[PDB]
């Protein structure tokens, strides 16, 4: 069982969680066909993710990354917008369901910046947008994203467009850059919803 702890908005765990999500906001080429035209976000709540198993299989396989990485874990808080939230919530992240198109391979995707999550909070290119208008760009329906724990151990930085099914040798993780950052992990105990955030994106006055 998975409980969630309601952060108030007076907490400066709340406060920090928030302005890490507006202060990434970034312009993208799609000209926001995925994630839709906005400026800023409204956050509805940020809830703390609580399971006793999820916990076990992540601190077990921190342990031994550290061990591969002399005594480091190098864990990195970063975003993630998928249609299957739910699921990872209960049943934790499962590289069974790697993005299979993306750009450095079939691993598990994480952002730095909370927009690029954003666009894929319905799914691959915003899917068919939200479930009740289907518009991605509603600003009626709240949306959900996650911002995770992620153990990144030794990265590999990657440049060039190469497919990877997994980690090079002596690695955890892989690091592409080219508009921005993305984080590429191949086991999905390699990462922990720590916060789950429910928001809505702003039609700019
Ligand atoms: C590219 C990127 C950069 C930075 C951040 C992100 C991020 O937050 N999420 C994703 C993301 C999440 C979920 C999904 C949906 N899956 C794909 C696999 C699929 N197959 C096996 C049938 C089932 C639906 C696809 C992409 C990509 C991403
Ligand atoms: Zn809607």
């Amino acid at each position: 069982g998975t409980i969630l702890l309601d952060l108030a908005p007076e907490d400066k765990e709340y406060q920090s969680v928030e302005e890490e999500m507006q202060s990434t906001i970034r312009e993208h080429r799609d000209g926001g066909n995925a994630g839709g035209i906005f400026n800023r976000y409204n956050v509805i709540r940020i809830q703390k993710v609580v399971n006793k198993k999820l916990r076990e299989r992540f601190c077990h396989r921190q342990k031994e990354v550290s061990e591969e990485n002399h005594n480091h874990h190098n864990e990195r808080m970063l975003f993630h917008g998928s249609p299957f939230i739910n699921a990872i919530i209960h049943k934790g992240f499962d590289e069974r369901h790697a993005y299979i198109g993306g750009m450095f391979g079939a691993g598990i995707y994480f952002a730095e910046n909370s927009s690029k999550s954003n666009q894929y909070v319905y799914g691959i290119g915003g899917g068919t947008g939200c479930p009740t208008h289907k518009d991605r760009s509603c600003y009626i329906c709240h949306r959900q994203m996650l911002f995770c724990r992620v153990t990144l151990g030794k990265s590999f930085l990657q440049f060039s467009t190469i497919k990877m099914a997994h980690a090079p040798p002596g690695h955890h993780s892989v690091i592409g850059r080219p508009a921005y950052a993305e984080y590429v992990i191949y086991r999905g105990e390699q990462a922990y919803p720590e916060y789950l955030i429910t928001y809505q994106i702003m039609k700019p006055e």
